[PDB]
DNA sequence: AGATTGCAGCACCTGAGTTTCGCGTATGGTCACCCACTACACTACTCGGTCAGGCTCTTACCAGCTTAACTACAGTTGATCGGACG
């Protein structure tokens, strides 16, 4: 039912992945704030390569925009409802 | 018409053809980092010219004389020059 209620899918047949649920998770926790692409890396414990190669199965559920942090550049991810 | 026997019907364990799958193994693709090369504008030390300072060499002497040449006076002859020719 979480699955469904994110998603729109089941876990049986939906095709994002464990690790990439789990960075929606974190967007789904943060709502009207959202994560900036770097603190989301940090939370979720693992690097900017893999958190980019992830990202790219949920965009489409994702509004997002550029803004710069800590002199990096990273991108702002909301869910649409938000 | 009974003692001997087969048909074949019931049920449950089983087997393969067929399928879906997980992984190896390996391949094209994302994207993040940091490197090399280039270059417009700059930093800064030296060399170089110019100037003064002031220590330095070398001149040539005054009138006279006494060792040395010129420096004017002077006369018939050049050949460019004017200006007109062909």
């Amino acid at each position: 039912s979480l699955w469904t209620l994110l998603t729109g899918y089941t876990k049986k047949e939906s095709t994002i992945g464990n690790s990439a649920f789990e960075l929606l998770l974190e967007v789904a926790k943060s709502g009207e704030k959202g994560i900036n692409t770097m603190d989301l890396a940090q939370v979720t414990g693992q690097d900017p390569r893999s958190v980019t190669g992830r990202i790219k199965k949920i965009n489409h559920l994702l509004t997002s925009s550029q803004l710069i942090y800590k002199g990096h550049v990273v991108k702002q991810l909301k869910l649409k409802k938000f």
